[PDB]
């Protein structure tokens, strides 16, 4: 059974929210012809990725059992791809290279974001099941 | 324990939806390109339908006078919020680019902030039950 499942569930809820926010923001950036939009959203984007960095600092020590450790390792590998593609979409759009940004969005960012959210859901499912198994 | 836990989970989904909509609406307002209104419209409709579904799910689970008071206030604030959200997109579609930005700042964001504050208050009632 997962230990401290409720604490991890709350941290993953915030993490999921941050990913969902960043996906909405990056998608809007990629599809707008306004190259300056990435600059006008940059402080908000920095706040969202910092919030996840903080979640990671809190949650990593609490992820202990093999099933949740295996998922966390998978999340960290996909997150590397996700961050590289997010930053590339943003740089291309800032640089006026709109077609390349749109191509990167679909070819790289979207699959990485979808995998990131799917793995976060697998991680959450482990926690929720453990908590629901002790609730009574 | 199960009832406040289910409500906490629903409120966390609701909070995510509002947070996503605030980011999306902010991008629509600040983009000089008004085409985001149409290209993001189905994603925005899905985020707001998701919240409509959470509202239907959580209603039968409301048990306490303070929950009901907060939910009633959320319904009022959500009306103000939805009108302003929709107005940002209508202004962008109508070519009123500067007014879309000013309406974001002076109407949509304050309503969203009050909406999130109330969701936090509703969430804290569940945390109190779980502690």
């Amino acid at each position: 059974m997962m230990q401290e499942p409720l604490t991890k569930e709350r941290l993953i809820s915030d993490w999921n929210s941050n990913v969902s926010v960043a996906v909405a923001r990056t998608t809007a950036i990629a599809k707008s012809s306004d190259a300056s939009l990435v600059q006008f959203l940059a402080a908000d984007a920095a706040a969202t990725t910092k919030s996840t960095a903080n979640v990671l600092k809190q949650i990593e020590p609490l992820i202990t059992q093999p099933a949740e450790r295996e998922i966390l390792d998978k999340i960290m590998q996909v997150r590397k791809t996700y961050i590289a593609s997010r930053d590339k979409v943003s740089q291309l759009k800032a640089d006026g290279m709109a077609e390349e940004a749109e191509s990167t969005l679909i070819n790289s960012y979207v699959p990485a974001a979808q995998g990131y959210l799917k793995l976060l859901g697998e991680l959450l499912n482990l926690q929720r099941a453990s908590l629901d198994a002790k609730a009574a």
